[PDB]
């Protein structure tokens, strides 16, 4: 069965992969080569433009982002020849200096192994390679709530945070054939951060907010004609909101709703007033406006939604049905004044693409 | 076939209904009634305690409603002894003035005569009792563009529209037997109207937005044990949201936000400036302000969650399964910030409720 799924995917994603590549001709000997080799080793291994181009066909399949517009730029590192703890260590400082790019960041996937019985090679723990650690006890609150569980296993490994509220988690990981994953702090000078201010309000620097220039999804599992890549970190830049109306906002994360009513001088006393809806705002205007003001990469919800619509223009006009995850795609922020509230999506899995897998801790 | 699917949620419904209702010993002799009336008559009538709760069913099963916690107290008009357009007029005209309650909204549904052979006793064509006419020619819009389509039909049975932003539809709807619907001009007396003005910021006015007091839905069909009861207008009070995240807002309605931006003071020429929000967010405090300002019942989309977050909790301790559209209970500005946004719900259809009908036009 293992290996029936395996080569019934391959030969669906190889048809598709060289049909876009222009080598329809190339299928027949390239599945024949493939089978054998299913036969043989169990497995099979993707060419260097094969990777690629899945891993662009992935984002371009994944039905939540938005910005899929620029999937075929996707800059694909191909990673797979590591075996050592630290070749994955600085993979990943590479990945996170190259995707940064002095702030113009780059759209870009690291591939590491991909998986083999089921056996992981490299077990990425981090949710985000970069991400700040959140601390809960003795009634405190400190950092970001979503890390504390990742925060509390990586206290488990000997490493210790500073507990400011943002402190960086140290990128943890684990090898096949280790217990334990190791832990490795992540050097400053390759991690942007930006200090959140206001384009008008000064007393907005006060709330001492920021946070960090890109955002590199690191615990998806990447599947490609069968083959599971678990350990596949890829970014994009953010979109305002994502910041502004969740990383900062959420009552669950950094919830700093009441503060910036405070300091933009308004009340919060009465929902009437719309008072989280107008520090939502001046939030989400702060945060596009300190992202441009560093020469960090940064879209807002609105030319997010203008490039998405121009992605299924394109779709459309190359023949390929579009998928969608509406409730994901809406921006958390006048989702009504983009043209994607408006319409609906059919919210099909496509493979290539990106996939939830456990955590392991 | 007809007469089974009549028998079977005749069943349904009122074993349900009497259950609620604390009345389950005279479910079998009410369903013996029940099929030996269908067997005679091909239907059945409801009794005036099982239209109601019928009723108030259908509207806590409006899987789009967030505004359901209120189930329970709608006021239910029985207007099924209407013959006469007269009747009918003057039942319209009736559930208006008893709704508006002079600002202090009542929610109310008036049921007329349902249909029989699947015909339609009184078809009404109106979407809303109380809507602007839409006009477009001559390059020129005037007034509300989603009723376009009704203002024409309506032009062409000897109404004509002052051509104002907001000309009030008159009442229209067609008898059985009758080839055309019949209008009738709304008495303004009856109709109560809230200028639009911001708390804070007086050049607001010069926006000279208005809307109407009160939405009274009168297109959908409310059916019940099987019945259909194709006009049954209802209403409730407005969500702020609607009128000023919608209504006034859309680019396909009254597409005010560039002019709500000049008037706030702020530019309307950058995307990463967030001026649309920023409109939206004054625009709506300015429709919850004036609402509240005129006596006119409203409510903001942050108390509505908090009530439709008691409705769920009502639901649980009810033991009855709760039923939601994600995509219509979300607020269309700040939607993360109501607990809605963070969970999800079961869109299944459940009887008795409300339903979409054809347009007669
Ligand atoms: C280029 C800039 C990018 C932007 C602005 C962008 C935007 C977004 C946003 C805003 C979301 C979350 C939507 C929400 O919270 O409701 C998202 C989800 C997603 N994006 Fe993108 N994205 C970008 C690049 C990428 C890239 C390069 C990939 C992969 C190669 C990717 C794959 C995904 C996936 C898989 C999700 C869903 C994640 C999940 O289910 O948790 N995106 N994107
Ligand atoms: C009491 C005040 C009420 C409020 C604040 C309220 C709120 C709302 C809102 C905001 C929507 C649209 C959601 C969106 O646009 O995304 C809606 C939809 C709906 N409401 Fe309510 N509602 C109320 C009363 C009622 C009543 C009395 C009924 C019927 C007896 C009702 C039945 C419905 C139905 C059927 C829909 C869906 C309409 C459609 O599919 O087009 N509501 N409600
Ligand atoms: C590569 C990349 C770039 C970018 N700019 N953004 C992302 C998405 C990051 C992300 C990751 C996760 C983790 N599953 C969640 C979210 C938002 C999650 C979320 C949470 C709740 C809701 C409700 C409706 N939509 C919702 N979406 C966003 C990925
Ligand atoms: C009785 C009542 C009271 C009240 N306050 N509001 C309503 C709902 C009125 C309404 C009617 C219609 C007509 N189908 C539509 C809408 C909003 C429609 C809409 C349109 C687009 C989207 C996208 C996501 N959700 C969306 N919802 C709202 C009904
Ligand atoms: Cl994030
Ligand atoms: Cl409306």
């Amino acid at each position: 069965e293992e290996k029936e799924i395996l080569w019934n995917e391959a030969k669906a994603f190889i048809a598709a992969c060289y049909q876009e590549l222009g080598k329809a001709a190339e299928v027949k000997d390239r599945l024949a080569d493939i089978k054998s080799e299913i036969d043989l080793t169990g497995s099979y291994v993707h060419t260097k433009e094969e990777l690629e181009h899945g891993a662009k066909m992935a984002w371009r399949n994944s039905n939540r982002c938005i910005g899929r517009l620029f999937w075929n730029s996707l800059n694909v590192i191909d990673r797979r020849d590591v075996r050592t703890k630290e070749e994955v260590r600085d993979a990943l400082f590479h990945h996170i200096e190259t995707a940064t790019n002095n702030g113009k960041i780059r759209p870009t996937i690291t591939i590491f192994p991909p998986e083999e019985k089921g056996e992981k090679q490299v077990e990425i723990w981090n949710h985000q390679l970069i991400r700040y650690a959140g601390y809960e006890s003795d009634g405190e609150r400190i950092g970001d709530p979503a890390s504390c569980s990742l925060t509390a296993a990586c206290e488990e490994l000997g490493w210790r945070g500073e507990r400011t509220d943002f402190d960086l988690l140290p990128l943890i990981f684990r090898m096949k054939g280790d217990e334990q994953p190791v832990w490795y702090e992540l050097p400053r000078s390759l991690v942007i951060e930006v200090p959140i201010t206001h384009p008008d309000i000064e007393a907005f620097s006060d709330l001492e907010l920021k946070w960090y220039g890109v955002p590199i999804i690191s615990d998806m599992k990447l599947e490609v004609g069968g083959i599971h890549y678990n350990a596949a970190p890829f970014n994009g830049w953010y979109m305002g909101t994502e910041i502004g109306a969740r990383n900062l906002a959420d009552e669950k994360r950094y919830d700093k709703l009441k503060k910036v009513a405070s300091v933009i001088g308004i009340a919060a006393d009465y929902n009437t007033d719309l008072w989280k809806d107008q520090a939502l705002v001046e939030l989400n205007k702060a945060v596009l406006h300190s992202y441009k003001k560093q020469g960090v990469s940064i879209v807002d919800h609105h030319t997010a939604a203008s490039q998405f619509k121009r992605f299924e223009e394109q779709a459309e006009e190359a023949g390929r049905k579009l998928t969608g995850d509406w409730t994901w795609l809406i921006p958390p922020i006048s989702p009504a004044a983009t043209h994607i509230f408006h319409r609906s999506y059919d919210n099909s899995i496509v493979k290539p693409n990106y996939f939830y897998q456990d955590k392991p801790y």
